[PDB]
């Protein structure tokens, strides 16, 4: 029993963590096969990055402009290109360490794991979702860009997130690691605001799933509702509105709990109108919502 | 910017786990130079479990009865003792991927990580703290026990806490590397209540910091205090004393931000009074106390 916010082991990623330098900036790159991938801003100076022409300040980097260190090991750039907002750095080394791994572009509500890191060196591990504002709230200094974002599916990481911006409002935005934004960002200093955080109500559920399961009920109440009545309530509370494939999808849990999923959804009603009133809900005074239905099985299950 | 709730990377630790298996009852070891060591428990039947006597128990167990698996490879087990509540298995391959480690116990209100492992293999990481009452609210099923905490000082793991138990509450229990339990638990399936889980009032002050250094200010009042009037208010909340030791501990973040402790002490007083009145906290509608001063450092820092 217990229920915790909990992040993927990092040490496949740990293993792929390099420095990379561009004149006086430091950032983090990912070392996989013979390709460093880090975020093009590495080329800028902070003067550039009110209006930088990347395909201008490009031409002036040669493959030894690039300073690539594992650890405390020199790589050897033999190439480098720019894909969307990332740079791939050939280097004459494959990463001894590469894992199994993917690239994939998540979707919003989608949960992941960061190892931020700082000189190439892992520094924390902490479990995100990528917003409904395609935002995620992160904890990224200077010389965090560059920690990635991943899932593991057994001994297969998905890399989804790379770090490159954080927004005047404290808020995170970044690329997967084909170097496309999430949402509508750009890797340059100008006026950018996340629009509404809406609230993966999705997640929500899987959420009081998982505190039904680990013993916290008080919420549980006599009413039910119909995805039309709870996406008005909803609307009103900036939550996203529930689909039939949200319902499909949170089928596992219901047939587990016996708690039918518009039941859970009446609960959830309940606490959006009324309030905790000063009660938590697996330790948490709010609706928790970066953990996906998969998470909670995932974690009340066990798997490896 | 942005505040996380963050491990350790996990990866020198994930190094360290194995499976251990004694008749019908597997759970986790943890394998650093030549031993592997896991919770005495292993060796009972849950039938033992009611009233298990340990020495009697361990005289029928043999070297061979004992299963040490790292990965898909067995290890060889060629001595076996009993220290406090865990088992020091002796194998014949010391672990090529030994890190740099120390055992320390934890004081209450101390941080680790654990890394949630079933059958010697790693599930997650999330972040503990020892609570006043020494229990820790963790995420464990059955075959998780031997699951470690530990914090990291650059290279060298510092573990700190092994898993053993779930009380009837569904928090935790376990014991430091030597085996001794925290608190006044034992491994027996029996009447244990915890205490009262009182709050880490330095922790909550540590928090507050990291919130006004993360532009989250809007707690700030223009009220102080003293410590004698401050613990009133702590002895009605179920708060810690706070000591002259941990206003001195938080000198370094009063520094930093030119807040003085006893102000931030009236902060946290009025929020205690007043409650949030619906507002967030680094996204937190309760007062966080599983930050140590020390962790709001590094991770506003960005240490390595
Ligand atoms: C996110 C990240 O690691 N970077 C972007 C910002 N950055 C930076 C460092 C130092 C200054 O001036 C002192 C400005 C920006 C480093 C790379
Ligand atoms: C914590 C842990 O890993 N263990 C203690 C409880 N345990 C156990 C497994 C299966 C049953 O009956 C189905 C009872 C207890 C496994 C080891």
């Amino acid at each position: 029993s217990g229920f915790r916010k909990m992040a993927f082991p990092s040490g496949k990623v740990e293993g792929c963590m390099v420095q990379v330098t561009c004149g006086t900036t430091t950032l983090n790159g990912l070392w996989l096969d013979d390709v460093v991938y880090c975020p093009r801003h590495v080329i800028c100076t902070s003067e550039d990055m009110l209006n930088p022409n990347y395909e201008d300040l490009l031409i002036r980097k040669s493959n030894h402009n690039f300073l690539v260190q594992a650890g405390n090991v020199q790589l050897r750039v033999i190439g480098h290109s720019m894909q969307n907002c990332v740079l791939k750095l050939k280097v004459d080394t494959a990463n001894p360490k590469t894992p199994k791994y993917k690239f994939v572009r998540i979707q919003p509500g989608q949960t992941f794991s960061v190892l931020a890191c700082y000189n190439g060196s892992p520094s924390g591990v902490y479990q995100c979702a990528m917003r409904p504002n395609f935002t995620i709230k992160g904890s990224f200094l200077n010389g965090s860009c560059g920690s990635v974002g991943f899932n593991i599916d057994y001994d297969c990481v998905s890399f989804c997130y790379m770090h490159h911006m954080e927004l005047p409002t404290g808020v995170h935005a970044g690329t997967d690691l084909e170097g496309n934004f999430y949402g509508p960002f750009v890797d340059r200093q100008t006026a950018q605001a996340a629009g509404t955080d809406t609230t993966i109500t999705v997640n929500v559920l899987a959420w009081l799933y998982a505190a039904v399961i680990n013993g916290d009920r008080w919420f549980l109440n006599r009413f039910t509702t119909t995805l039309n009545d709870f996406n008005l309530v909803a609307m009103k509370y900036n939550y996203e509105p529930l689909t039939q494939d949200h319902v499909d999808i949170l089928g596992p849990l219901s047939a587990q709990t016996g708690i039918a999923v518009l039941d859970m959804c009446a609960s959830l009603k309940e606490l959006l109108q009324n309030g905790m009133n000063g009660r938590t809900i697996l330790g948490s005074a709010l609706l928790e919502d970066e953990f996906t239905p998969f998470d909670v099985v995932r974690q009340c299950s066990g798997v490896t």
